[PDB]
C-alpha cells in the first residue's frame, strides 16, 4: 500500500512562477516585512513528494463496520440523476485547466461542438472500458504564505492531480447530483459544507452550550489524501451505489473509481511519466465528498473506540471538530490518546496530536475559530475569525499583482464581522479603489468553490445577507482576538490598528462626499471608525 511510486521525472511548471513579493508603494503601506511573504513553486515539489509518500497500514474493526452500515442505510434513501452533457458543461468552472484535445473551459461552458463531441466520446469510453487507468497530470500549486519561525518555516508546494477537462465533465455527469445531495443525508448536521460562517458558529456554540461540562478538540490528519487507501475509495463507491441511480450512472461511477479514483499514472506538464498514485487524487469532483465521508466514518468509529460521551462532530475535509462531555482532565487526555490510536489504525494519523480544550475560542479547524463580540445593544454576538497572517500576506501580494482570484475580497466577505477584515482589509482596498477611479469596477472572486463577479459597492448588501446587520456594529472584541491581531501586525510589519482607523476616517469621508452608493459603503462599512 505505497501511496505513490516515483520515477526520475520532475514535477514541472507550465509557465513562469514568482516566488517573492514585489516592492509596490501601495504594498509597503499595508505590510513592510516583505521577505516573510513567499509563494510555493515547483522548486519545492520534491520535499512535498517525500512527505506524501509512505506505506499505509489499515486495520478495521466493528466500530468502523457498524458506522459504515449506518451510513449505507442513510445513503439508501438518496436518489440522484445523471447530468446531461449540457448541464455538466454549464456547471464547469470558468478558469479550469484546458483540455489536451483542443478546447478549454470557456468552450465547455458555451457548449462548443468541439467540447460537446469530445465529452460524448469520453463518456461512451467510460461506459465501455471499466479498467484502463486514466491519465492525470501532477502540478505543484502556487500559493502565497507567510514564513513561520517556531515551526519549520517554509512549507513545500501542495501537489495537485487531475484528469483532463473532458473526464472532469463526465465526472459531473455521473456524480454531481450525488456529491451535492448524499453528504448532507449521510452526515446531517456534521456535514460542514452546508453552513455559512454564522451557521457554523451557531452550530458549534449551541453544541458547546448543550454539554454540562464541555470539552472539544480539533483533529487534522497528516497528509490526509495520501492516507486514503484503495479500501477507503472502494468503500466510498459502495456508499454511492447504495443510492437510487440510473443504470448508466452506476456503470460510470464504478468505472471512474477503477480507472481514476483508486489510482493511476501521473504525468508531467512536459508529457513525461512521473510515477503512480494509489491514494486520493486531489483534483477530482469526488475529492471533497470522499474526504469528508471518509473522515466522518473513521472519526465516528474512533469516538466509539475512545468512549467519548455525548459526542457531536463537525467535519469538512479532514478538518474535524469534536465536542463532548468532559470526563475530567486526565480522563479526557487519555480518551483523546485512544481516539487518535483508533484513527491511526484506520490509516489517518494526526499532524499534531489533538489537545483537549475547555474554552471554545481556542478550538481551531478550517483555519478558523469561534469568538465573541457585542452588537449595538450590548448583547453577546458569536462569529467566525481566524489568524489574519495568511489573509494579510495574500492581501499584500494582491496589492502588488494582478491575480485573477481576489483573496482580499473573499476574506472581506467571509470574515466581514472580524476586527481585522474591517479595520485593515476594507480600509486598505477602499482607499485603493478610491484613488484609482475604480469603485464601479466588478472584480472576479473565488469563494465557496465558485467564481463571482463582485461590484465593490454591493458589499454592504452582500455582508448584510451573509452575516446580518450586526456585522456593521460589532465592538468590544475579545482580549485574545485583539491580542492575536495586534501581535500579527507587529510580526508582519503592517501598521498598528490606530493607523488603520485614521486612514479609515478619511476613506469614510471621501466615500460619503462621493454621494450615492459610494456613501452607502461609507456609512455601513466604516461606521466603526467615526464616533
Ligand atoms: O477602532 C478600534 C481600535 C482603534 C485603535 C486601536 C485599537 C486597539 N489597540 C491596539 C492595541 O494593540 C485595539 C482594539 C481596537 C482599536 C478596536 O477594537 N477598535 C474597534 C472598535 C469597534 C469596532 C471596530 Br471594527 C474596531
Ligand atoms: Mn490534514
Ligand atoms: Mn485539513
Amino acid at each position: 500500500s505505497m501511496s505513490y511510486t516515483w520515477t526520475g521525472a520532475l514535477i514541472t511548471p507550465c509557465a513562469a512562477e514568482e516566488s517573492k513579493l514585489p516592492i509596490n508603494a501601495l504594498s509597503n503601506s499595508l505590510l513592510r516585512h516583505h521577505n516573510m511573504v513567499y509563494a510555493t513553486t515547483s522548486r519545492s515539489a520534491g520535499l512535498r513528494q517525500k512527505k506524501v509518500t509512505f506505506d499505509r497500514l489499515q486495520v478495521l474493526d466493528d466500530h468502523y463496520r457498524d458506522v459504515l452500515k449506518e451510513m449505507k442505510a442513510k445513503a439508501s434513501t438518496v436518489k440522484a440523476k445523471l447530468l446531461s452533457v449540457e448541464e455538466a458543461c454549464k456547471l464547469t468552472p470558468p478558469h479550469s485547466a484546458k483540455s489536451k484535445f483542443g478546447y478549454g473551459a470557456k468552450d465547455v461552458r458555451n457548449l462548443s461542438s468541439k467540447a460537446v463531441n469530445h465529452i460524448h466520446s469520453v463518456w461512451k469510453d467510460l461506459l465501455e472500458d471499466t479498467v484502463t487507468p486514466i491519465d492525470t497530470t501532477i502540478m505543484a500549486k502556487n500559493e502565497v504564505f507567510c514564513v513561520q519561525p517556531e515551526k519549520g518555516g517554509r512549507k513545500p508546494a501542495r501537489l495537485i492531480v487531475f484528469p483532463d477537462l473532458g473526464v472532469r465533465v463526465c465526472e459531473k455527469m455521473a456524480l454531481y447530483d450525488v456529491v451535492s445531495t448524499l453528504p448532507q443525508v449521510v452526515m446531517g448536521s456534521s456535514y460542514g459544507f452546508q453552513y455559512s460562517p454564522g451557521q457554523r458558529v451557531e452550530f458549534l456554540v449551541n453544541t458547546w452550550k448543550s454539554k454540562k461540562n464541555p470539552m472539544g478538540f480539533s483533529y487534522d490528519t497528516r497528509c490526509f489524501d495520501s492516507t486514503v487507501t484503495e479500501n477507503d475509495i472502494r468503500v466510498e463507491e459502495s456508499i454511492y451505489q447504495c443510492c437510487d441511480l440510473a443504470p448508466e450512472a452506476r456503470q460510470a461511477i464504478k468505472s471512474l473509481t477503477e480507472r481514476l479514483y483508486i489510482g493511476g499514472p501521473l504525468t508531467n506538464s512536459k508529457g513525461q511519466n512521473c510515477g503512480y498514485r494509489r491514494c486520493r487524487a486531489s483534483g477530482v469532483l469526488t475529492t471533497s465528498c470522499g474526504n469528508t465521508l471518509t473522515c466522518y466514518l473513521k472519526a465516528s468509529a474512533a469516538c466509539r473506540a475512545a468512549k467519548l460521551q455525548d459526542c457531536t462532530m463537525l467535519v469538512n475535509g479532514d478538518d474535524l471538530v469534536v465536542i463532548c462531555e468532559s470526563a475530567g482532565t486526565q480522563e479526557d487526555a487519555a480518551s483523546l490518546r485512544v481516539f487518535t490510536e483508533a484513527m491511526t489504525r484506520y490509516s489517518a494519523p494526526p499532524g499534531d496530536p489533538p489537545q483537549p480544550e475547555y474554552d471554545l475560542e481556542l478550538i481551531t479547524s478550517c483555519s478558523s475559530n469561534v469568538s465573541v463580540a457585542h452588537d449595538a445593544s450590548g448583547k453577546r454576538v458569536y462569529y467566525l475569525t481566524r489568524d489574519p497572517t495568511t489573509p494579510l500576506a495574500r492581501a499584500a501580494w494582491e496589492t502588488a499583482r494582478h491575480t485573477p482570484v481576489n483573496s482580499w475580497l473573499g476574506n472581506i466577505i467571509m470574515y466581514a464581522p472580524t476586527l481585522w477584515a474591517r479595520m485593515i482589509l476594507m480600509t486598505h482596498f477602499f482607499s485603493i479603489l478610491l484613488a484609482q477611479e475604480q469603485l464601479e469596477k466588478a472584480l472576479d472572486c473565488q469563494i465557496y468553490g465558485a467564481c463571482y463577479s463582485i461590484e465593490p459597492l454591493d458589499l454592504p448588501q452582500i455582508i448584510e445577507r451573509l452575516h446580518g446587520l450586526s456585522a456593521f456594529s460589532l465592538h468590544s472584541y475579545s482580549p485574545g482576538e485583539i491580542n492575536r491581531v495586534a501581535s500579527c501586525l507587529r510580526k508582519l510589519g503592517v501598521p498598528p490598528l490606530r493607523v488603520w482607523r485614521h486612514r479609515a476616517r478619511s476613506v469614510r469621508a471621501r466615500l460619503l462626499s462621493q454621494g450615492g452608493r459610494a456613501a452607502t459603503c461609507g456609512k455601513y462599512l466604516f461606521n466603526w471608525a467615526v464616533k
